[PDB]
Order: structure tokens, then sequence, then C-alpha cells
């Protein structure tokens, strides 16, 4: 026991913890999960409560449409979505709880998942609020421009979707269906397709880079059904496209494709093992 993150929560009760980090290059994402077994005498059920951290690359990108007629065409692909999902389909598994658990429009999202002997759980969309709960968990993380709902939930998964709603303009607020966001008119001369483009620093993080992900879920077990489960944790996200043409007597002319590259998610398999506390990958999309 000496080598394992073991949390003493309280009489007859504590906490295992384990992490997995697993990484695709091609995806562009990075999945740091924390799978924390609430170990409860007092508490008929297993619990592992699982904490999904990481990263997602926004993929976007600036290129020349190649093709006649596309000359003067450039394209920007970016981030609508981010994608965090996760899905069991063994039936002695069900999810119990999820943060965040409704729909939040605020830059920064900060919430707590408390757990107290006897198994119970609560949540509250704020951190350090409370001080009675034998073990906590928090999420936090910034979607600045973006919005995050609960796409789907019920006994067997969860998904969010942080999507991309009202952005900071030179000329004012604007709507991310609005066909012109991000686009301008060029005006220097060096690698063209980026100047048909908002600069870096009107793209905010979600757009410019990526996207953190802070989220939980708790799944549940009876004791004494099969010692094992599988589920899968998904991380991506769909891009759109918007397309900028300059034309020589009107200026520049803008389309947006939405919804144009759905689902590129990075899944990854995993086991948990209710009987020994342990967690292992048994496989991935990576090929
Ligand atoms: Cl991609």
């Amino acid at each position: 026991r000496a080598n394992t993150n073991i949390e003493n929560i309280g009489d007859g009760a504590e906490v295992i913890k384990r992490t997995e980090d697993v990484s695709s290059k091609k995806w562009g994402v990075t999945q740091n999960v924390q799978f924390d077994f609430v170990k409860d005498k007092k508490y008929n059920k297993d619990a592992l409560i699982v904490k999904m951290q990481g990263f997602i690359n926004s993929r976007t990108s600036f290129s020349d449409v190649k093709g006649s007629g596309y000359e003067l065409t450039k394209r920007m692909i970016w981030p609508f979505q981010y994608n965090i999902g996760l899905t069991t389909k063994d039936p002695n598994v069900s999810l119990i709880n999820y943060l965040p658990k409704n729909k939040i429009e605020t830059t920064d999202v900060g919430q707590t998942l408390g757990y107290n002997i006897g198994g119970n759980f609560q949540s509250a969309p704020s951190i350090g609020g409370n001080g009675s709960f034998n073990y906590s968990k928090t999420i936090s993380y910034t979607q600045k421009s973006y919005v995050s709902e609960v796409d789907k939930q019920n006994s067997k998964s969860v998904k969010w979707g942080v999507k991309a709603n009202e952005f900071v303009t030179p000329d004012g607020k604007k709507s991310a269906h609005d066909r012109y966001l991000f686009v301008q008119s060029p005006n220097g001369p060096t690698g063209s397709a980026r100047e048909y483009f908002a600069p870096d620093n009107q793209l905010p993080p979600l757009v410019q880079s990526g996207f953190n992900p802070s989220f939980i879920t708790t799944l549940s077990h009876e004791k004494g059904s099969s010692d094992t489960s599988e589920f899968e944790i998904s991380y991506g996200r769909n891009l759109d496209i918007t397309y900028a043409t300059l034309f020589p007597r009107t200026g520049i002319y803008a389309e947006r494709k939405h919804n144009a590259f759905v689902n590129r998610n990075f899944v990854v398999r995993y086991e948990v093992n209710w009987k020994t506390h342990e967690i292992k990958v048994k496989g991935h999309n990576k090929h």
C-alpha cells in the first residue's frame, strides 16, 4: 500500500488514486485522467470518480484553396466545438453524477463534487464554498467566447460540448454563426492566406491554441458484480471552415461551412478493475 496514493477520508473510508496519461500526436490530444476509487465500508457500491483533464489542439489552420477559380480564395479551419465524453456499455456499471451538470456560459468554470461517508455525493458550481465533505474533487477551465452544454447524459454515457458562442471583434461583438467572423481584407505581402483572417491577438485561446478540459463523472458498480468494466473517453473537436475570397471590384467575400469536420476525436478505452483498484489502457484509435 505504501507505493499507492491512498487518502484516508474518515472512519472505514479511503480513496485510492490512479492516473493515466495517453496522447495522440495524430489527433492533437492529450488525455490526463484521474481515477479515484471511493472505498467506504458504509456504502454498498463501489464508485470511481473520473476527472478528465489534458489538451485538445484547436487544429486551426490557414491555407490556399487549390484549383481553377479558387486563386483568390483562402481557407481558415477552426474549432466550432470541443467534444468530451465518457461512455460505458457493460451492464455492471452506470454513471451517477457529472460535472458540469448544467449549461454554463461564464468565461471561467469552477465546480466541486463532494462525497460524504455512506454513499453521499453532492455538487456545486463553485470552488471553496464548502468544508463539510469527507472528500472532494474540483474542475476548473477557461472557455473565453465559448459555452459548455451537456449534449448527452444518461446512466451509460455523458458528453459535453464546449461550443463557440460570441466573440469580441474590431467592429463589436459577433455571433459564432456570423459568416464574416475572423475574416478581414489582407494588407501585407508575406504568407498571404494568414492575412485574410483576424490576427492572433483577436483570436481567443480556444480558437488560437486549444482547450484544456476539466470534467468529472462518477462510475457506480455494485459490490459483488463482475470484477472489471470497460469504458471509453473521447476528446476532440468539430471544425468549421471559413472561406474568404478577395473580389477585385467588391472586396472581401466570406462563406462558412458549418460542421465541416465533425467528431475528429481521440478515443481511449480503459478498464477499471474494481477488485484490485487498478486502471489499464485497453485500446485507442491512434491508428
Ligand atoms: Cl483533426
